[PDB]
């Protein structure tokens, strides 16, 4: 029961400020079993040793509740000093009579800070009463019902009802001010349900995610079946490799970001802080892994309508654009239908990272913009079905091949020269940019040199050895900057933790390790995607390695998340943050 | 929130015992609806209007807590005289010194007795304010809490706590007693989780029933592809279907059961007392879909390599047999795996049923004899299949086609002549076995005219007009003897709902008529299928229309279930019993 519900609710940012049950737990069972044999010593020992167990007991137990009431009272006064901020400025904006729209959300994360703090009230003593119980029962005591009471039920950490009083002011002034006395609809969007880890997951989207993954196997099995007892007139299939390898890398992101969302909410990252997204409600990694399913059924379907021509009327270039168009149409859906809020916030957030840097750069757009890289060859692959498109497929070196290939790193680049221009701060924000700077130098590099080594110019050699050189700088330089800065590791203070920061988050050691090999191993071999793809070095073995490499990075992406948000949270967990700081606006 | 919890935590057999929160929700909106406006007529109306609706509400919610109070005190009372009971024979017992074995289970029993008591005080409690609460709100009065502290909190409805007592007195014999001092593993079987409807479905159990529902899917529609645009040389292929009708069978009963288990705990028909089941753990709809589609799966599996071979080296009557004996095995698997419990408690079931009448009958075992009559299908296919293994395929009237259909007939009439002979009263248990009986007289009638139309005798015109007779006999008599006692409906107390009992557990009315026509068209061309396919009259529209009809009969069974548990529930719900009578046995 306990130790893991008190997990499952406990907000991530405070969780040292919580107290150490399973410490508590631990203690006392490593005590019960250093307990000297009745017989062997003589009695009197037995009480001396269990008195000095009682005396360590308490002084810890002592120590955890002044931790606590020293941190609950920091937080009473900045909310206390916070709804002063809010109230003071309701007059000023009622005296000048957009605003109130942004207004109202102030409000609502306030009010969400002083449930959470309320959480920490009656969650931890739950968590004080339920561990000494523990403790009078192991040790057949009843002294630690008489500590309880002589401490725990009268400190200030949950004898006062400020918090309540203050919920209660909340309530009615918003009632009163800014949804015009409706109770009912105000308490609607005021109201939060369990956050975390304690939200259950549905029953019909379980049921709907293994009835889409049920028939996502038996697809890809009649796949499987057909390219060995079946149709044997390939023929050149590689453009319909080329078409649909889009597609499947845009549907493994997907399965990989479900995993990401998973291990960050069951391993305690707050995602759903670091990405603005409202704690009231947000996506689980059920509905991302339903969302996968449907347009992985859907890329089967067109694939097997391909092999298998169903109806012999229409033609067989017509299901890889007519999924396209379904998958675009979803996203772009306007009607308020599968998941329509998630889908908008993701379409803002994709204009914003495409429209920069006319746009204050946060931390989702920064994401967002560091994947669309892993996605470079979906650009290239909707380029070249564009131009397949548009000059063949009979209906009965170009000079952008390079460019499409740099898009996302042109993004990223200019959004990190945005944050150096808002913060006035050249590192990291200027570091960053270099980045990305020498992803363009080796593609024109590379460019250049198959240019030149088509014609048999002079200069192939030169241009090929600087071309690697780039090469080498440009993934040292990002391997080095990943592994120092996005993930935080190879920190000064590692001490046990060898090779890693002070604190992991995820309970394994291991995973860190492997996940350090993995990019060193990949980040290499990715650059050489990058390079290859983009030129005329072959065209044999060279589509066929960007195409075995294609999945493998974002694999590599999909590692990178989890350390990257993780750090994220340990940086934010350091300053006590837990509920997302909402300006006001002016006027 | 409530209103719902309420209903998923609700006893269903103390329903009317429970506070009605939904009726003075009504109360209160009808009051507020019907309020008279304060300008049209004179202010004081409407004080006087509210008094009077005030003093209606309070004498309404004073009956609520005094049939609360007498109630509990019932119950009490009970439990109370029931723990004497266990507690005296204790001694008898010990003084003594299997027994213990059964003795174990009584208290179980009687401490899950307790704890629904103490549910009934906590729930109640809960929703005796929430209401009060909603009341002052509605009305902007603060009454509501000073007659919920003059009365509901002075009550001994919850302000006696002996039921507590009784828990730890109940909890410390046991632990002295009966486990040895081991309070842990005690608990761990005298621990009740929640139960009924409030038990939520497993996440990952949900999933697999999606797993394999999806699979079953793309399974059944490549079967139908493969009926179609693939191979035509059938030949006579009835055998395949007259080896896998019976099995199909056999999944759809399953999927059926899984939907009358769910609609059993939603609208509160308690079949765990019913059938004896422990409330502790039970299987719920979830697992039963889950082990249909997972056999679902294995069938479509069996006949695809039967139509598709995938390996040439076998034969292709090896699948229909290695379905059905995987079957078998998983039914009758020794190892504590898939099921175990379940599945060894069916096991012990049937071994009951088809042992009869050496064993008492209890309603579990009835009904499943009573399920029999639908499966005559499945044991006729089995008998024709092992006579066609081993007589025919060349591995490279007969007299008992009749006697197996009669088998779970004799079973039934056997049964009912075991509960005559224990309860010593010809009604219904009399009654009951004649209904069985117009069976044997139907089939033996029916074969017998068959063979002399074959063999041309001059008796066939009359025994045709006796098997004529005493198959309308027959039906007409299952079909009074079903609606009259199985479903109870034509009750002479039938008023408001016509042509049906005073109380309906389904919310809707219409199912209970669809239901009767369903049953009344249904039994009639059951008899015709089971006089058919025991007969030599065509061997073509014989065999299918028996193909036909099999599936359509278990979908009757499927209704039957519904209201014969319901009828019981309500059986054992005017005598308020809630948790099985279980005896100490002798010695």
């Amino acid at each position: 029961k306990f130790a893991e519900h008190l997990s499952a609710h406990i907000t991530p940012e405070w969780r040292k400020q919580y107290i150490q049950y399973e410490a508590f737990k631990d203690m006392l069972y490593s005590a019960q079993d250093q307990a000297p044999s009745v017989e062997v010593t003589d009695e009197d020992t037995v009480k001396r040793y269990f008195a000095k167990f009682e005396e360590k007991f308490f002084q810890t137990c002592e120590k955890e509740l002044a931790k606590i009431n020293t941190f609950y009272s920091e937080k009473l006064a900045e909310a206390q000093r916070r709804f002063a901020t809010l109230q003071n400025e309701l007059q000023s904006s009622l005296d000048a009579q957009r605003n109130i729209k942004d207004l109202k959300l102030a409000f609502s994360e306030f009010y969400l800070s002083l449930i959470l703090l309320q959480n920490y009230q009656n969650l931890n003593f739950t968590g004080f009463r339920k561990i000494l119980k523990k403790h009078d029962k192991i040790l057949e005591t009843s002294r630690g019902a008489d500590w309880r009471v002589a401490h725990v039920e009268v400190a200030p950490f949950y004898t006062c009802k400020k918090i309540n009083q203050l919920i209660s002011e909340t309530e009615a002034v918003v009632t009163n001010e800014l949804e015009d006395g409706d109770r009912q609809k105000a308490m609607k969007r005021l109201r939060v349900p369990p956050l975390g880890a304690a939200q259950p997951a549905p029953a019909w989207t379980t049921f709907r995610v293994g009835l889409f993954c049920g028939i996502f196997i038996v697809l890809n099995i009649t796949l499987v079946l057909a390219a060995v007892f079946k149709l044997e007139t390939d023929r050149s299939i590689w453009p319909l490799i080329r078409i649909y390898r889009g597609g499947f890398l845009l549907i493994e992101f997907l399965f990989l970001l479900g995993i990401n969302t998973y291990g960050w909410r069951q391993a305690g990252v707050n995602h759903v802080l670091i990405f603005e997204l409202n704690p009231r409600s947000n996506l689980s990694h059920q509905h991302l892994f339903e969302i996968a399913g449907f347009l992985g059924i859907l890329w089967c379907l067109s694939l097997l309508a391909c092999f298998f021509a169903p109806i012999s009327v229409i033609p067989t270039y017509v299901y890889p654009l007519a999924l396209y168009g379904f998958m675009v149409f979803f996203l772009i859906n306007p009607t308020k239908t599968f998941y329509y809020k998630s889908r908008f916030w993701l379409l803002k957030l994709l204009f914003r990272v495409f429209t920069a840097p006319f746009h204050k750069v946060g931390f989702a757009d920064f994401w967002l913009a560091d994947q669309l890289n892993s996605l470079s060859v979906i650009l290239m692959d909707l380029e070249y079905m564009i131009c397949f498109y548009s000059l063949e497929l009979k209906w009965d070196t170009y000079g952008v091949r390079a460019i499409v290939q740099c898009i996302p790193a042109w993004l990223c680049f200019i959004q990190c020269l945005r944050r150096y221009r808002d913060t006035k701060r050249a590192f990291p924000h200027l570091v960053n940019a270099g980045k990305y700077s020498t992803t363009f130098f080796m593609v024109t590099f590379a460019a250049l040199y198959s240019t030149h080594k088509e014609r048999g110019h002079s200069d192939t050699m030169v241009f090929f050895y600087l071309w690697i050189v780039f090469y080498i700088i440009s993934s040292c330089y990002t391997l080095i900057w990943d592994l120092k800065m996005d993930w935080g590791l190879f920190d000064k203070n590692a001490g046990e933790n060898t090779f890693l920061r002070e604190e992991i988050v995820y309970p394994q050691k291991a995973y860190y390790y492997c996940a350090i090999i993995e990019d060193v191993i990949l980040r290499f071999a990715w650059t050489i995607q990058i390079s290859i793809t983009s030129t005329t070095l072959l065209p044999h073995s060279g589509d066929i390695i960007a195409t075995v490499f294609a999945p493998l990075e974002v694999f590599r992406r999909f590692v990178w998340n989890f350390f990257r948000l993780e750090n994220e949270h340990l940086n934010n967990c350091g300053e006590f943050r837990a509920v997302r700081d909402i300006s006001v606006a002016p006027l």
